[PDB]
C-alpha cells in the first residue's frame, strides 16, 4: 500500500544489511522475492515471498535467472567474485535484462585489498575512526550494536543507491551496478564529525567532547532508583528549562560551556538527578523543552504514550516490531504482513510472467 | 554527475538530519538550493547553491514559492506547523506545485504529545529502546554519538522517503508529504534487535548480548601500546583463525559460545592481545579471516591502505572528507564541489526558469 507497490525485487538470503534493506522495500509496498537454499520467526523477513533454489545446481541457476529477468532490483551480499562464479553476476544478468538495478551490499567494497576478507560490522567501524570514538575516554571503545556498519551506514546507503538508481533509469532507460560498502556508507553517515574536525570542533579524544558524552548537558545520569535520564540541552535556554527543574540557581552553576569546570558541572547535575526517580524527572519534563528524557528499556518502550499515540510499533506474534519509516501521507504503508510458508517459485514467475 | 543528476532540491536551511539528507541528494549528482536566512567551512554544505531570503517577509515568501514551484524536493526540519505559520505548508507548496515531494525531517513527528517538543539525537533515542542497550553493563548508557538519531535512523530515512515518493510519482504524477521522524527512522534501524527479543536472542540487559560488548569474540581489546584492535569472529571457523594468530590451543580454551565461562575466556583473550602492540596484531592478522582489525583514530584512517585505493576520502581544504556513497558502476558521482560563496536568488530562478 506505500509509494513501492509495483517494484519487484530479488534477494538472494544473506545476513544483517541485506535483508534489512530487502525488507525497507517490502514495508513501503515492494514485491520482494528472496531466494534461499533448499515458516518462519524471524520477523526481520515480514513482508516478502520465499522460494527456495540450488543455485550450485543448473535448475536453480535457470530459474532465478527467469526470476530476475523480471525484476527491478537484485540484492546480493556475498563476498565478491560469489555471484559471477555462481553464473548470477552483474555481466550474466545484463544478457536477460539491462533495466536491472544490481544492489551489492559488502562491508569493504567490490576492490580493494581487503575485499576478499571475512568482516562484521565492528571491523569496518574500527578502520574509518568510528568505533574508536564512540565509549567513554577511561575505557575501550563500545561497539554501538551493529547500528552503524550493518544498518546506518550500511542497508541505508544500499536503499538509496537503489532508488537513487531507478530514479536513474526514468531517464536512461537502464539500471546499473550499485556498489555499497559498508565502509563507505558509514563514512558519509558520520561527515557532519569529519567536517567538525576540519574545524576545530571535534577532536580524536574519545569521550571528550559535546555529543559523545563529553559534555555534562549531553548524557545519561543515573537517577535515584538506579535508571536513566538522557540530558540534550544543547541549546541556552534548553539548558536553563533544564537547570530550573532541577532546582538549581544557574548563578551558583559554572557556566554551561566553561569545559574547565565541565567535572564541577556534571558532578552538580549528578547530585541533582540522583536525588529523584527516573519516572519523577520524566515527570517533571514531560512537556517542557529542557530535553530531559526517561532511558526506556526494549520492555517499557510499548506503554509510553509518544510512542503509543504515534503507533510506531505493532504487535506482531510474541513481541513488539517497528512500523514502516518514514511515513507518506497520500500512499500510506501496510502493517507488515508476517513470514509465511515458502511458496512455489513457478508460481511466482507466472505471477510476474517469466 | 552521479544518479540523481536531473533533481531539483530546495532546502530550507537547518540543523543535523536535514542538511545531511541534502548533502548526500547533492554528492549523487542532485541540483539543492539551499535557503538561508539573511562562503562556509561546513564541508557539510558542500553541493549546492546557497541563497538568501527572508521568509517571514512578503517578498522572501514571494520567492522561495517561485523556487518551490520548480523543485522536485522541499526539505525542512523545523517544528510542526513552522513552515504553515510562515506559509511554507504542504497545503501552500501543493498549490503551486502537485509534483512535490514534502520532506519533513523531525525527532518526534508530525504527531503526537512530544511533536512540539524541542530534542536532540540522544532523547529520540532513549525514547524507543535504543540507547538503554549501548555501554558497558557496569555503566550508565552512553551515547553512540549522533549516528542513530540524527543519521541512520533519521536523514537516512528521509533520503529513503523521499526517493520512494520519486518512484510512484512515475505513475500516480504527484508527489506527497514525507513524515521523516527519528524515533520511526531509528526503531525500524534496530528492527534485527526487536526479531530478536521475540525469540530469546536478544536480552534488555545492557552489555551482555551478542553485538553488545557481551560476548567475547565481538568486541575491543586493548594492546600493548594502550591501541586497541576489534575482535568479531562470530563463525566457529573466523572464531579458530583469530585464536590461531594468537597462538591459542583451543582445547585449552572454554567454548566460544559457553556464556558461563565468557568472563574466564575474555581473560585469556585479554591477556593474549595485551601482550603484543596493535600494529603488530595489525601485522599478524592483516590478511586472515580472523576478522581482527585495528582500532583507527580519525587522524590515522587516510593512512590505511584499504582506505586509499578505494578513495573512501578526499583532502577538501585543510581535511580529509568521505567521498560520495554508494557507488554506482556507470552514472558515477563527482567528488564533491566544495562550499562557494551565495549566490543570487534571481540567478536561480533564471537557471530553473521559475
Ligand atoms: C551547534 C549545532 C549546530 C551542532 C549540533 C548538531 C547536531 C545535533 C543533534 C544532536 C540534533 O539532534 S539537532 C536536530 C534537533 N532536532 C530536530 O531537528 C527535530 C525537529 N526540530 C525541532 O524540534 C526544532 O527545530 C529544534 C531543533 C528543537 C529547535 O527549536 P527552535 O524553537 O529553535 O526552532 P523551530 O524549528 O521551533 O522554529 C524555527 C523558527 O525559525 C523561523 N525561520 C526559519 N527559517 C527562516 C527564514 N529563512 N527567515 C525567517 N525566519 C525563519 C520560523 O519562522 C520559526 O519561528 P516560529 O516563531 O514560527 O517558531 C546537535 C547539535
Ligand atoms: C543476528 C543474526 C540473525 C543476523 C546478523 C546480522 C549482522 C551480523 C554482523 C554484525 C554482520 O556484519 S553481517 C554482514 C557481514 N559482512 C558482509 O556481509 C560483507 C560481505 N560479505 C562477506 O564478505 C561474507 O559473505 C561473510 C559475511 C564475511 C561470510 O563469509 P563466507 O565465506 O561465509 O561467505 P561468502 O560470501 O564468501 O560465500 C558465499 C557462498 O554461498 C554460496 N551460495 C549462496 N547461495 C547459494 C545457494 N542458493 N545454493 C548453494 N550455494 C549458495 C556461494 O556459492 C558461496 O560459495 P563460494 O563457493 O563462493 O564460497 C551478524 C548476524
Amino acid at each position: 500500500a506505500g509509494p513501492l507497490s509495483g517494484l519487484r525485487v530479488v534477494e538472494l538470503a544473506g545476513i544483517g544489511p541485506g535483508p534489512h534493506a530487502a525488507m525497507i522495500l517490502g514495508d513501503l509496498g515492494a514485491d520482494v522475492v528472496r531466494i534461499d537454499r533448499p515458516i518462519s520467526r524471524d520477523a526481520m523477513l515480514r513482508n516478502r515471498r520465499i522460494v527456495t533454489a540450488d543455485l550450485k545446481s543448473d535448475q536453480g541457476l535457470e530459474l532465478a535467472l527467469k526470476l530476475i529477468a523480471k525484476a527491478d532490483v537484485l540484492i546480493e551480499g556475498y563476498r565478491p567474485g560469489v555471484t559471477e562464479r555462481l553464473g548470477l553476476g552483474p555481466e550474466e544478468c545484463a544478457k536477460v535484462n539491462d533495466r536491472l538495478i544490481y544492489a551489492r551490499m559488502t562491508g569493504w567494497g567490490q576492490t580493494g585489498p581487503r575485499s576478499q576478507q571475512a568482516g562484521h560490522d565492528i571491523n569496518y567501524i574500527s578502520l574509518n575512526g568510528i568505533l574508536h570514538a564512540i565509549g567513554r575516554g577511561d575505557e575501550r571503545p563500545v561497539p554501538p550494536l551493529n547500528l552503524v556498519g550493518d544498518f546506518g551506514g550500511g542497508s541505508m546507503f544500499l536503499l538509496v543507491g537503489i532508488l537513487a538508481a531507478l530514479w536513474e533509469r526514468q531517464s536512461s532507460g537502464k539500471g546499473q551496478v550499485v556498489d555499497a560498502a559498508m565502509v563507505d556508507g558509514s563514512s558519509v553517515l558520520i561527515q557532519m564529525m569529519w567536517a567538525m574536525r576540519a574545524t576545530g570542533m571535534w577532536t580524536d579524544t574519545r569521550g571528550a567532547n559535546m555529543l559523545d558524552g563529553g559534555a555534562p548537558y549531553y548524557d545519561t545520569y543515573e537517577c535515584a532508583d538506579g535508571r536513566y535520564v538522557a540530558v540534550g540541552a544543547i541549546e541556552p535556554q534548553f539548558y536553563a528549562a533544564m537547570l530550573a527543574g532541577l532546582g538549581l540557581d544557574a548563578a551558583e552553576l559554572p557556566p554551561q560551556n566553561d569545559r574547565a569546570r565541565w567535572p564541577e558541572l556534571r558532578a552538580l547535575l549528578t547530585e541533582a538527578f540522583a536525588s529523584h526517580d527516573r519516572d519523577h524527572w520524566g515527570a517533571v519534563f514531560a512537556n517542557s523543552d529542557a530535553c530531559v528524557t526517561p532511558v526506556l528499556a526494549f520492555g517499557e518502550v510499548h506503554n509510553e504514550p509518544h510512542i503509543i499515540e504515534r503507533n510506531t510499533f505493532y504487535e506482531a506474534n510474541g513481541g513488539w516490531q517497528p512500523m514502516p519509516a518514514p511515513r507518506f501521507s497520500r500512499t500510506a504503508s501496510s502493517q507488515p504482513r508476517p513470514p509465511a510458508a515458502t511458496i512455489d517459485i513457478e508460481a511466482v514467475l507466472t505471477d510476474w510472467d517469466g
